[PDB]
DNA sequence: CGGCGTACG
DNA sequence: CGTA
DNA sequence: GCCG
C-alpha cells in the first residue's frame, strides 16, 4: 500500500465504508477545531481503507498500513470489537460538532465564521436569521436557499442543466465546449453541486469569457445568485426545474485556456484528497509545483507542455488513473 | 522535529 | 474572509 | 496524527 492516494487506485465504493466514515467524523471534527494535520491524517487513514480489496476483520490487518498509527488503529480496533467508537459517538452528539457542521454547510459561511457564531451563542440556522445585519451578501443566499441545498443533485438532472449552460456558452463564444467535472466525472450518481469546466480550442478566445455567460444565464433567469449579478471561476445558485416547480441547485462554473485545460480537469475532476496528495507528491517526491493551470519545474523554470491528463501522470512517474479510481 | 495543496472571488 |  |  503505497503512501499517497495518487499512487493507488480508489474506487467510489468499497468495502470498508463505515470504518471508512468514522475515521472521517474524526476528521472532519479535527477541521472544526483548527487542527489541519489531524485532518489529514485521519483522511488519509480513511481512504487507505477505501483502497483495500477486501474488507478490514482483524486489527492485525492494519499492521504496515501507512497512516494507521495508536490513534486510527484504536478507532477500528473498537469499531471490530464493538460496532461502536466511543470517541467517534461522542463527537456526534456533541452540540460543537453538531453546530459547526451546520453553520459550515451554510454557503458563504466557512470555519472561523461558524466559529466566532458559536462562541457568541448561536447554535441554530433560526438564530442566525433573526440577526440578519450580521450576514454577507453570499451569506444571506445561503441561508435562504439552505433547504434546497442540502438535497442532493441526481446525475439525472445533469444532462439538462448541461444543456442549458452550453446554450448560453455558445452565443458567449461560438465553439466553446462545456465538460463535467467534479464528482460526477468520478462516478457519483449524487452530488452536492455541479462543477462545469469551460474552454476553446483556439488559443486566447476565452479570455474575458466567463462574464459573459453569466449575463446570458442571468438573462434567461437562471441564477438565482452570483457574486457578478474580469473574472474566470464563478459559485452560482442554479434554478433547476422540477415537476410543477423548480429547485435551487449550486453550479460552479470555471474557464480555462485549451493551453492548460488537462490541468484544469484534472485539478477540478478531484477528489480534495485526490488533489491535495496529488500536489504533495509531485512537490516532495519529484520537486515539481503542480496546480489547475500547469506543472513548474523551479529549477529549469520551465512547464510542462501536457496535451491530457495522461501527460500529465507519465510525467509525474504515476500510473495512470481514471477519474472513477481517484475517489480518494 | 517540520510538514501538511494551491489556487481564485 | 469566502470559494473550488 | 502520522511520516520521513
Ligand atoms: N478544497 C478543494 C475543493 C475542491 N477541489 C476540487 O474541486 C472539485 C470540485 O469540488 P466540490 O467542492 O464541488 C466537491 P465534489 O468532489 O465535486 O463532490 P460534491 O460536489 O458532490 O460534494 C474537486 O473534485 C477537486 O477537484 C479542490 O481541489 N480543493
Ligand atoms: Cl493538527
Ligand atoms: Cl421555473
Ligand atoms: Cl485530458
Ligand atoms: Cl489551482
Ligand atoms: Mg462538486
Ligand atoms: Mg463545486
Ligand atoms: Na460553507
Amino acid at each position: 500500500m503505497p503512501a499517497y492516494a495518487c499512487q493507488r487506485p480508489t474506487p467510489l465504493t468499497h468495502h470498508n465504508t463505515g470504518l471508512s466514515e468514522a475515521l472521517e467524523i474524526l476528521a472532519e471534527a479535527a477541521g472544526f477545531e483548527g487542527s489541519e494535520g489531524r485532518l489529514l491524517t485521519f483522511c488519509r487513514a480513511a481512504s487507505v481503507l477505501k483502497a483495500l480489496p477486501s474488507p478490514v476483520t482483524t486489527l492485525s490487518q492494519l499492521q504496515g498500513l501507512p497512516h494507521f498509527g495508536e490513534h486510527s488503529s484504536r478507532v477500528v480496533q473498537e469499531l471490530l470489537e464493538h460496532g461502536v467508537c466511543e470517541e467517534v459517538e461522542r463527537v456526534r452528539r456533541s452540540e460543537r460538532y453538531q453546530t459547526m457542521k451546520l453553520f459550515t454547510q451554510i454557503f458563504g459561511v466557512g470555519v472561523k465564521t461558524a466559529d466566532r457564531w458559536y462562541r457568541e451563542g448561536l447554535r441554530t440556522l433560526d438564530d442566525l436569521r433573526e440577526q440578519p445585519q450580521k450576514l454577507t451578501q453570499q451569506q444571506k443566499a445561503g441561508l435562504q436557499h439552505h433547504q434546497d441545498l442540502s438535497t442532493p443533485v441526481l446525475r439525472s438532472d445533469v444532462d439538462a442543466l448541461q444543456q442549458v449552460v452550453e446554450e448560453a456558452v455558445g452565443q458567449a463564444l461560438p465553439g466553446a465546449t462545456v465538460t463535467l467535472t467534479g464528482g460526477f466525472r468520478r462516478g457519483k450518481l449524487q452530488g452536492h453541486d455541479v462543477d462545469f469546466l469551460i474552454t476553446h480550442p483556439k488559443e486566447g478566445q476565452e479570455a474575458g469569457l466567463l462574464p459573459r455567460v453569466m449575463c446570458r444565464l442571468q438573462d434567461q433567469g437562471l441564477i438565482l445568485y452570483h457574486q457578478h449579478q474580469a473574472f474566470e471561476r464563478s459559485f452560482c445558485i442554479f434554478r433547476l426545474p422540477q415537476p410543477g416547480s423548480w429547485k435551487a441547485v449550486r453550479v460552479d462554473l470555471v474557464v480555462a485556456p485549451v493551453s492548460q485545460f488537462p490541468f484544469a480537469l484534472l485539478g477540478w475532476t478531484g477528489s480534495k484528497l485526490f488533489q491535495r496528495e496529488l500536489r504533495r507528491f509531485s512537490r516532495k517526491e519529484k520537486g515539481l509545483w503542480l496546480n489547475s493551470h500547469g506543472l513548474f519545474d523551479p529549477e529549469q523554470k520551465t512547464f510542462f507542455q501536457a496535451a491530457s491528463e495522461e501527460d500529465i501522470f507519465r510525467h509525474l512517474g504515476l500510473e495512470y488513473l481514471p477519474p472513477e479510481q481517484r475517489n480518494a
